[PDB]
């Protein structure tokens, strides 16, 4: 029980590595898509005025990379939810303790 | 033990999935990194003309972006490495066959 406890205890760190990529991956996601939008809207500014540019705000992210990035996000919250309950029930079922 | 199995297997297919998408992501980084010097060069062509150019080539990529992004895809053979053990061990230990392709 005590080397497959430790195979286990590795795999979960891994795990928790790659989700904290993925979590600090979607937070930059939605910065540079911000960042995109701001962006665009400086420089739609420089073409056609501000006000403008306020009666036409959707076109500032034709894209929507911002709301694709929120949806990033929230993928992320999910991805932490899944992974806290499939451990727990490894911790169970093995009797091990794996993650605290 | 059959539900042990099923979590361990949904948990060998999150880390195989992820692997991957970090491994697609260093890849990308590579080939953004030559595009962008790829990039820079022929301008400088242009500019500079080629024999200056020729003379010069490593300010194409001052930043090394491309030297960097390579040594970071160079450590997905590692990983691949641990990985693949790692739960041959588990796979071993528990009597389960956890693997996929």
């Amino acid at each position: 029980p005590e080397a497959l406890q430790k195979w286990l205890q590795l795999t979960h760190e891994v795990e928790v590595q790659y989700y904290n990529i993925k979590k600090q991956n979607a937070e930059k996601q939605l910065m540079v898509a911000k960042e995109g939008a701001e962006k665009i809207k400086k420089k739609r500014n420089t073409l056609f005025g501000t006000f403008h540019v306020a009666h036409s705000s959707s076109l500032d992210d034709v894209d929507h990379k911002i709301l694709t990035a929120k949806q990033a996000l929230s993928e992320a919250t999910a991805a932490l939810r899944e992974r806290l309950h499939r451990w727990q029930q490894i911790e169970i079922l093995t009797g091990f303790q794996i993650v605290n």
